[PDB]
């Protein structure tokens, strides 16, 4: 457990501080944990914080599990799955610390390893919605590989590159891309 | 130069450090500079960054003039201007500091005020390659300004969250892309 409460409190930590601003010393006192236990488990704070997101990863991952009973066909899975993407991220703190790590280990292809290894998990997603998608004939995509980073990485940059517009208007691109995107499938 | 040496080493340190990462002294330092230079002809340090901007996205607006006459028809323009986006030296590679900045600056509003006038400047390359695509019969877009603003944001995302990947794998990835779109659009 103590693996946890290192893991807890840091993700914490994280959120109200930032990532930079976040000190291993502190991790280890509010843990009630050990600077050797620390290394033991992780090694580094980069290794720390992409453990983090493995596991907010893996809840999202989960998140989604449920919230897809309410889309019947993919087309539907795929209109709802671009959505949840750009409404949750609004309200979701960890976003801000992600930022300031990404944009500072992603020149190091020692870490940039391990995030891919990671964004491939948020890719799979699509992965499946075509492959489905592809069974019971709402199209007929065949590399679904290629297709799959190319909405991951569109829908990705909607999401990142508009914070300006109003939420109202934000969801109301995104649902238009949805549509243009899936149409210029078949 | 003077004025002309130091947005010369800015631009460089917020592509490298970060938005951060580079600091006023930094800056001013390995620029040979009085740290008043900066006061009279660049306000702020927030404003010798949103400066740079301007900087870059002309530069590369004009670029892409030079080069867009290779492209014969606007669903050709379409493409390359896609294309060469992941080549350029211009504006995109500070994409990542954009991101830090604007998470680091949302909470004033010198931001959308001066946000949105950089961003008319870069999704204007499409309105025209799709109000020109009307006037050509290439298609048909009523929303014109809408899909510039989905397209180019769809774009940055797949020339931002994948650098790092074999550049010819991009190129062809963002045809993939620039052709599933065109394809939703008619
Ligand atoms: C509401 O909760 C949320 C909401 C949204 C979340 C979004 C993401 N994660 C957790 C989330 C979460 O965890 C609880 C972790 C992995 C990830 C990789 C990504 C990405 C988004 C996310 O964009 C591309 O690469």
């Amino acid at each position: 457990n103590l693996k946890d409460k290192i893991l807890g409190v840091a993700k914490e930590l994280f959120i109200k501080n930032g990532y930079n601003a976040t000190t291993t010393g502190e991790i280890v006192k509010l843990s009630e944990s050990s600077k050797g236990n620390l290394y033991y488990h992780f090694k580094t704070k980069e290794n720390l914080f992409l453990e983090i997101l493995n596991i907010e990863e893996s809840k999202w991952q989960e998140q989604w599990k449920k919230e897809q009973i309410k889309a019947k066909t993919n087309r539907e899975k795929f209109y709802l799955y671009n959505e949840l993407s750009l409404t949750t991220e609004y309200y979701y703190p960890l976003q801000n610390a992600i930022i300031e790590f990404y944009t500072e280990y992603y020149k190091t292809n020692s870490i940039n390893e391990k995030m891919n290894k990671l964004e491939n998990k948020y890719i799979d997603a699509y992965h499946v919605i075509f492959k489905e998608g592809n069974l019971n004939g709402e199209w007929s995509i065949n590399d679904v590989n290629a297709v799959s980073k190319i909405a991951a990485n569109a829908v990705n940059g909607i999401v990142t590159f508009t914070h300006e517009q109003n939420i109202n208007e934000r969801i109301k691109l995104m649902n238009k891309f949805s549509q243009i995107f899936l149409n210029g499938l078949s």
